[PDB]
Order: C-alpha cells, then sequence, then structure tokens
C-alpha cells in the first residue's frame, strides 16, 4: 500500500502533474472528477476482450477507393509470410479473412496449437474479422506501390496488458477587493470590475464597479445586484470576473455558480486570475491561476406553417455555422421549434436561439430534446456533432446528443477526430462530462487511440495552466486502466524524450551556424546518452508500431535552423524489420508544435474527404506530437529535401531559379524515365494538394525553404508555426514557374500534365466544398484552441470566403481558377520578397 503510493509517483511523472496536490483549488471537483470516473473506467476495461486488445488490429469498414481498386489484378493479392530464414508467398482474394488463410498454410500449403500474423518490422497485425482489404496496413501497402509482408508468430499474451487490482431573489455578488503584491504599471490609470454572468459566450447580463485609483490593492465593498434571478440560472453559467482599466483588459476569472452538485455556490473566494498578453477557450476555464505569488488577486461573496415563413426558417437552417442569426432569426427558430427539430442541421442554430437565462424556456428545450427520435435517427454527421461541442454550447443536455452521435463512430474515425475532441474539452463546462467518458472510453477500448490520447492530453497538459488539472484528472483516469503493457511503453517513452530535450536545450545555449566542437560536442552528449541510460528500445511516439533502439550516432546533427533542431537517426529495434534504413525524428525548442499538429491533422482529414470521391492526392502529413513547453518531435520522411536547397545545387546563395532546376535534380533522381513518369505523377497530385489544403486554410502563401519534394515526386509543406498572422505584394498560394515548368509550360502555355492539374485541383477545392460546414468548425475550433493570438471572428471568417460559401459548383471554379493565375502572373515575385525578408 505504500506500494501503492510508489506507483502513484509513478502515475504523476508519467502525467508531469500531481493530480492530489489541491494546492489550486476551492472546490472538490477535481476530486469528485477522479471519484467519478472510476465506473466508466472498469466497465469498458470490464467490455474489452482482451484478445483482440491486446492485437489492436487496426481496421477500416469503408470502400475500399475507387483509386486503390485499379492497383490488382484478377482480383487476388500477394501476402508473403515469413519465417526464421524461411519465406513463403500466397495469392489472395482481397476478402480473405485472417482466418480465411489458417488453413490455407497449416493445413492446404503444408494437436497443433494457436500462432498468429504480424506485419514485418512492427508491431502490427493482422486478426479478427475483417476482410483483408479492411486492414489499414494493406491498403497502405497497396497505395504507395508497395507490397505486404508478414511474420507468423505467437500471439502477445492478454496476461501482459493486465490492469492492477484495487429563490426569486436577484443574484448578488459582493465585490470586496483586487489585490496584487506588485503593480507593474507606472502609469497610475483607474479601474473598474466587470461581473458579467455568462452562458456559452453569451452574456447574460453585466455589471461594473466604479472606478478607482488603481493600487495594489482596491477595496468596493460592494454588493452588485443582478438582474437575473437565482431560479433562473442555468447549470453550467458561468460568473466572468473582469478588471478594467482606464480602455483595457487586463485581468479575468471565472466561478462556475452552479457546482458540479447542482448546488447553487455559497461562501467568500478569493481568486487568482490571468493576465492578458498584450475568442479563445483559455477565457473561458474555471481553473484559477496556480501562480498566487505574482497573479492578481479578486475577492468576493456569495450568500443566499404558411410558404414565406417556412422559406424563411429552411434559407435561416441553410446557411453556413458563422452565419450570424439575427434577433428576428432566433425568435422564429424558437418559435417553430417543433418543425425545426425535424432537421438535424438546425439543431446548432436552433439551440442557439434559446434564452438560456430563463427557467422555463429552458424546460420547454429540455423537453423539446426528449422528442429528438429524427435525431437519434439520422446518420451521423461529425460537422453537426462538432459544432454541438464547441464554445456556443454550454448545456449538458445538449452537448450529451453531440456525444451521443459520436458513439456511432468507429475507431478509424475516432482516431481522425481524435485531437479536435480532446480539444473540445476545453470548452466543456465541467471536469466530468460526457465528452471526457466517451474520450475515456475509446482510449481504454483500442490501444491505438489510447496511445494517441495520452500523447494529446500530455502534449496539453504541458503547455496550459488553463487546463493542466483537468486534463491530468482524464490522463490518470486512462492509465490506471491501460494496462502494464502500455505503462511500461509509456514511462519508456517518457525516458527516452526527457532524456532528449536535455540534450536539445544545452546545444541552442552554445549557439546563436555550426561550430566545430558543437558537432562533436553533441556528438558526445549523443555518445553519452546511448552509453547507459536509454532504453533498450521505445515506441515512436508518434508511429506506435514502431519501435527504435541504437541511435545512429553518425548520422545526427545539429540543424542549420532557424533555432536549433536536432536532426536524430535510430536504428529500428525489430529484427524480422525488413531494412537496415533507420527512423528519423526532429526534435525542437522554440516553437509551439501544437499549431502543427492541429493543422496536420486538419490534413488527413481533407485526405479521408477525398477518399469518399476516390480521389487521392499524395499529401505527407508527417508525425509531428509536441511533447512540452515549445518543444516536441517531428517525423523525417526519408529522402526529401527542400525547393530552397534545390536552388542552391545549380544556382546558389541569391537569385530566381532556373524554372528547370527542379527536373534535372528529378531526372538526376529517376534511375529510368520509366519511373519518372511516377515523380512528375506524384508531383502534380502532390502539388495539387497542398494548393488546395493551403489556400483554404488560409497558409498557401510561404517561403520554399517551408516547402519540400522526395526524391519520388511527391511534394510537402513543413513547419506551419504562427503562419497565420494578419496590403504588400500577395501570392494566394505557392505556385511558382519550377513547379510549371515541370508539368511543362511557360506564363501561356498549356501541357497535357497541367490540364490534369489545373483538372484535379478543382476537382479537390469542390470536394471540399461538399463539407463546408465540416471544415468551418474544425478551423474555428483550431482558432479558438490552438493559435493564441487569433482573436478575432474577422480571422474565422477568413474560411468561408476561401470556400466561397452559398455559391454555385461553377463560380467557384471560376473563383478558384483565377486564384491559380495570381500565381502565374507572379512567377517569383513575392518569393523574391521573402529572399530580401529571410534577410531585411
Ligand atoms: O512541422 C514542422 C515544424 C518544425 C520543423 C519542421 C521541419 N521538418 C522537416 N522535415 C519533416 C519531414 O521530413 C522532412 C524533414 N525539415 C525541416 C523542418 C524545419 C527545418 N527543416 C529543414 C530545413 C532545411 C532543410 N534542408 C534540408 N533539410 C531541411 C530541413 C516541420
Amino acid at each position: 500500500s505504500e506500494e501503492s503510493q510508489a506507483f502513484q509517483r509513478q502515475l504523476t511523472a508519467l502525467i508531469g502533474y500531481d493530480v492530489t496536490d489541491v494546492s489550486n483549488v476551492h472546490d472538490d471537483e477535481l476530486e469528485f472528477t477522479r471519484r467519478g470516473l472510476v465506473t466508466p473506467r472498469m466497465a469498458e476495461v470490464a467490455s474489452r476482450d482482451p484478445k483482440l486488445y491486446a492485437m489492436h488490429p487496426w481496421v477500416t469498414s469503408k470502400p475500399l477507393p475507387e483509386y486503390l481498386w485499379k492497383k490488382i489484378a484478377n482480383n487476388c493479392i500477394f501476402i508473403v509470410i515469413h519465417r526464421s530464414t524461411t519465406s513463403q508467398t500466397i495469392k489472395v482474394s482481397p476478402d480473405d479473412t485472417p482466418g480465411a488463410i489458417l488453413q490455407s498454410f497449416f493445413t492446404k500449403m503444408a494437436s497443433e496449437q494457436d500462432f498468429v500474423l504480424r506485419v514485418c518490422g512492427r508491431d502490427e497485425y493482422l486478426v479478427g474479422e475483417t476482410p483483408i482489404k479492411n486492414f489499414q496496413w494493406v491498403r497502405h501497402c497497396l497505395k504507395n506501390g508497395e507490397e505486404i509482408h508478414v511474420v507468423l508468430d505467437t500471439p502477445p499474451d492478454p496476461a501482459l496488458d493486465e490492469v492492477r487490482k484495487e429563490c426569486d431573489r436577484k443574484f448578488r455578488v459582493k465585490i470586496r477587493g483586487i489585490d496584487i503584491p506588485v503593480l507593474p504599471r507606472n502609469t497610475d490609470l483607474t479601474v473598474f470590475v466587470e461581473a458579467n454572468i455568462q452562458h456559452g459566450q453569451q452574456v447574460l447580463c453585466q455589471r461594473r464597479t466604479s472606478p478607482k485609483p488603481f493600487t495594489e490593492e482596491v477595496l468596493w465593498n460592494v454588493w452588485l445586484e443582478f438582474s437575473i434571478k437565482i431560479k433562473d440560472l442555468p447549470k453550467g453559467a458561468l460568473l466572468n470576473l473582469q478588471i478594467y482599466c482606464g480602455v483595457q483588459l487586463l485581468y479575468y476569472v471565472n466561478l462556475l455558480l452552479i457546482d458540479h452538485r447542482f448546488l447553487l455556490r455559497r461562501g467568500e473566494y478569493v481568486l487568482h486570475m490571468w493576465q492578458i498578453s498584450g475568442f479563445n477557450a483559455d477565457k473561458l476555464t474555471s481553473a484559477t491561476n496556480p501562480d498566487k505569488e505574482n497573479s492578481m488577486s479578486i475577492s468576493i461573496l456569495l450568500d443566499n406553417m404558411p410558404n414565406q415563413l417556412r422559406k424563411q426558417l429552411e434559407a435561416i437552417i441553410a446557411t453556413d455555422p458563422l452565419n450570424p442569426l439575427t434577433a428576428e432569426d432566433k425568435e422564429l427558430l424558437w418559435h417553430f421549434r417543433y418543425e425545426s427539430l425535424k432537421h438535424p442541421k438546425a439543431y446548432p442554430k436552433l439551440f442557439s436561439s434559446v434564452k438560456w437565462g430563463q427557467q422555463e424556456i429552458v424546460a420547454k428545450t429540455y423537453q423539446l430534446l426528449a422528442r429528438r427520435e429524427v435525431w437519434d435517427q439520422s446518420a451521423l454527421d461529425v460537422g453537426l456533432t462538432m459544432q454541438l461541442l464547441d464554445c456556443n454550447f454550454s448545456d449538458e443536455n445538449v452537448r450529451a446528443i453531440a456525444v451521443q452521435k459520436l458513439e456511432s463512430l468507429e475507431d478509424d474515425d475516432v482516431l481522425h477526430y481524435l485531437l479536435q475532441l480532446v480539444q473540445a474539452v476545453k470548452f466543456e463546462p465541467y471536469h466530468d462530462s460526457a465528452l471526457a467518458r466517451f474520450l475515456l472510453k475509446r482510449g481504454l477500448r483500442n490501444k491505438r487511440i489510447g496511445h494517441f490520447l495520452f500523447w494529446f492530453l500530455r502534449s496539453e497538459i504541458a503547455q496550459s495552466r488553463h487546463y493542466q488539472q483537468r486534463f491530468a484528472v482524464i490522463l490518470e483516469a486512462y492509465l490506471r486502466g491501460c494496462g502494464t503493457a502500455m505503462l511500461h511503453d509509456f514511462t519508456q517513452q517518457v525516458q527516452v524524450i526527457e532524456m532528449l530535450q536535455k540534450v536539445t536545450l544545452d546545444i541552442k545555449s552554445l549557439s546563436a551556424d555550426v561550430s566545430s566542437q558543437v558537432i562533436s560536442q553533441l556528438k558526445q552528449k549523443l555518445e553519452n546518452l546511448q552509453n547507459s541510460q536509454l532504453p533498450e528500445s521505445f515506441r515512436v511516439p508518434y508511429d506506435p508500431g514502431l519501435k527504435a533502439g541504437a541511435l545512429a550516432i553518425e548520422k545526427c546533427k545539429v540543424m542549420a535552423s532557424k533555432k536549433k533542431p536536432l536532426w536524430l537517426e535510430f536504428k529500428c529495434a525489430d529484427p524480422t524489420a525488413l531494412s537496415n534504413e533507420t527512423i528519423g525524428i526532429i526534435f525542437k525548442h522554440g516553437d509551439d508544435l501544437r499549431q502543427d499538429m492541429l493543422i496536420l491533422q486538419i490534413l488527413r482529414i481533407m485526405e479521408s474527404i477525398w477518399e469518399t470521391e476516390s480521389l487521392d492526392l499524395c499529401l505527407l502529413p508527417y508525425g509531428c506530437i509536441s511533447t512540452g513547453d515549445k518543444i516536441g518531435m517531428i517525423e523525417i520522411v526519408k529522402d526529401a529535401t527542400t525547393i530552397a536547397k534545390i536552388q542552391q545545387s545549380t544556382v546558389g546563395n541569391t537569385g530566381a531559379f532556373k524554372d528547370e532546376v527542379l527536373n534535372h535534380w528529378l531526372k538526376e533522381k529517376s534511375p529510368t524515365e520509366e519511373k519518372f513518369q511516377a515523380a512528375v505523377e506524384r508531383f502534380v497530385y502532390s502539388c495539387a494538394g497542398y494548393c488546395v489544403a493551403t489556400f483554404v486554410l488560409g497558409i498557401g502563401d510561404r517561403h520554399n525553404d517551408n516547402i519540400m519534394i522526395t526524391e519520388t515526386g511527391n511534394l510537402f509543406h513543413i513547419d506551419f508555426g504562427h503562419i497565420l498572422g494578419n496590403n504588400k505584394e500577395r501570392v494566394p498560394f505557392v505556385l511558382t514557374p519550377d513547379f510549371l515548368f515541370v508539368m511543362g509550360t511557360s506564363g501561356k502555355k498549356t501541357s497535357p500534365h497541367f490540364q490534369k492539374f489545373q483538372d484535379i485541383c478543382v476537382k479537390a477545392y469542390l470536394a471540399l466544398r461538399h463539407h463546408t460546414n465540416l471544415l468551418i468548425i474544425l478551423f474555428s475550433m483550431m482558432l479558438m484552441t490552438g493559435m493564441p493570438q487569433l482573436t478575432s471572428k474577422e480571422d474565422i471568417e477568413y474560411i468561408r470566403d476561401a470556400l466561397t460559401v452559398g455559391k454555385n459548383e461553377e463560380d467557384a471554379k471560376k473563383y478558384f481558377l483565377d486564384q491559380i493565375e495570381v500565381c502565374r502572373d507572379k512567377g517569383w515575385t513575392v518569393q523574391f520578397n521573402w529572399f530580401l525578408h529571410l534577410v531585411l
């Protein structure tokens, strides 16, 4: 039992936070939340079949795309089984279950026990009752023109990931005063306090204090009387106290007026507040600043139908999420709420039209909710679901119908949206929520989700004071059920990257290009690191199937980059592997990688969209995990080099590029013209996607040292640090002459390979528009929870313009096709400027 409090200190150092340390509380919610979560932990743990859990087959139920059938002939597929030296090679119909070849070997291909299949190099299996074309690896092996390879061998023990044993008065708030140990500001202003009663961003009522002289301490002793009545207070309503000084918002804090037990909140409070750098999901947190020594305090006290209408209505429900409802709109929605209830696409706007500070309306709402059979019968729409989980919605019951829909989703989709679901917790009123528990079950039900959940949650715990307590209670909850096997890996992973962050920082300090000492100085630390203290092997945090062991010391180097990042390379710890070729991770302090994760994941989202219309655009949305404060890792795509550096090779230090160089570099890397096609093939496709992807996301305009290509023609962008920073010469995105001559064209021409691009984009762009709503919610959500300095809605209204909302298919492609021209009619103009900016 003191061995039980030894392991709680394990739990702690994995999390990077102490979920017992009641330093920064003023109620029992976090604990109550620890307690509250034990049930769903134990439930899902129990429900889970430990065999399939231990092997976590990674499977989809989606159609095999119309782009990926055409890589098969005669509806059979090769699967090269291996053993100690031995190796056979079976034909297979793309429906053969893993079980449909337990007999095509131990019997047909030539008492006995049971042993099952595993991909070569990876902790990645082919088990359970799924077609063979429904395993994600196979589809990849196919997609990339690769060929399967697996190892017959013993299943992993289900005993390994064992889990350990176990009133009609108006509301009144007294403002006593505010206190700061030092008042940094030297111009003596005045300041007042603004008490806002709030619900999901709607202010319900607002009362200020009388301005006073600003001093290190200011007392008012005043009751502020609100017009709202207590009866009318809705669970989740937030008391938002804010310090203004004249005008400017310097400090905010929040207190859930109704506690996690539905109790009105009675008492004396001293609340430590957050300052305001220079909406945002941080403005919403029930967390108080844990830095009591520097933070400002406040001190408070609480004692206690026609045509045109149906038309009008439908024209409202047919707008985007970002379209702002007028009062007329709202009253119309509310009055016709029962008709509105028939269309699930109206749910967001409908519930946005509820007067939430009015007890009897909420009632009527809550009964309107009890008649959503139509909702309950609709096919899941992630966009819509998502949209009810955002900052605009703060009622449990509503928020719960959303989480209801997410329950349908198969694991392959949870993975797709996991990052943004995790961030969506930043908008939950309460630490315990349907969303948090839904993340939990799924976390525990499937090891893959489980892995990434850990890192997602841990990422935020490391660089958010506004949310580390809450995410920590959920992380702890996860770990208490993931099992000993994963506990193990997790602690292993944490060691490596801690071990390695150490190394990255020291190296920055030594530098402000490269030293002779610094390369061998690094070399010396990396030799010392391997010398004793590193794990025999660790799971690659962004590719969990893939264990890594020894450090190819000779190949690791400090990059000649802006900050000083470590190019590392690693030997694979898995003998059965298909190669000697290493695993390449970049480590980096200096940027916020949380922004890169977000954008990368959106990119994956954009792939899958295209999968629905059997498009494929060969993006490389590479691995990237934020792991701590301005510090995380990135996956190295092997064989790649940035455009900028393909410019130094032929042409050097500065200057406009030989529009041909790229293709020489290409033909230089194609061994056969019988491959080279595959290069400019890949390129024109890959070029297509990142152009669409970027303009849409508002990050197309980029220097070409931030744009890469593979020696097999695949092009991709990198480093998305604060590139969204808001009229000099501007280019919608990066389509430059070099990219063009590779197509085979000049400022007028039109190739058989260009028309293609000109065509294949427009296809890709309108494909995106079939999900206008989904992209808008994700992008909105991205700005509020990952890009600080994205204060304005003006920021958000980019995407709708970008996506040309409420417009005919055709006009759009004549919006888009022109965009490509601006880039044509610009060549290297803006690129040059970035050269004069990369030095200005
Ligand atoms: O998303 C991010 C965030 C921060 C840095 C990077 C980054 N990534 C990569 N990758 C990732 C995929 O494999 C190819 C190498 N290379 C990077 C960066 C930032 C700098 N950098 C870089 C810059 C110049 C180079 N010249 C030759 N290789 C280069 C790599 C990416």
